[PDB]
């Protein structure tokens, strides 16, 4: 096998609920188990997805880029 995954924090996790691949546009839950959430930005994508993925993750590697994912802080419980 081709040693570098050079991708995300990919890990088989059961998935007692029916995830949605945001990147192929798919559903998981029922095609199988091939569903690898990312620890960093809980980004979970099919198998073949994940090695398809070009997206840089926010987390693993670079830091927070110039732009910022927060928004507007509640105020109410
Ligand atoms: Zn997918
Ligand atoms: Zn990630």
């Amino acid at each position: 096998g081709s040693s570098g995954s050079s991708g995300h924090k990919f890990t088989a996790r059961f998935f007692k609920q029916p995830t949605f691949c945001s990147h192929c546009t798919d559903f998981i839950w029922g095609i199988g188990k091939q569903g690898l959430q990312c620890q960093v930005c809980s980004f979970v994508v099919h198998r073949r997805c994940h090695e398809f993925v070009t997206f840089e993750c926010p987390g693993a590697g670079k830091g927070p880029q110039t732009d910022d994912p927060r928004n507007k802080h509640k105020f109410r419980l």
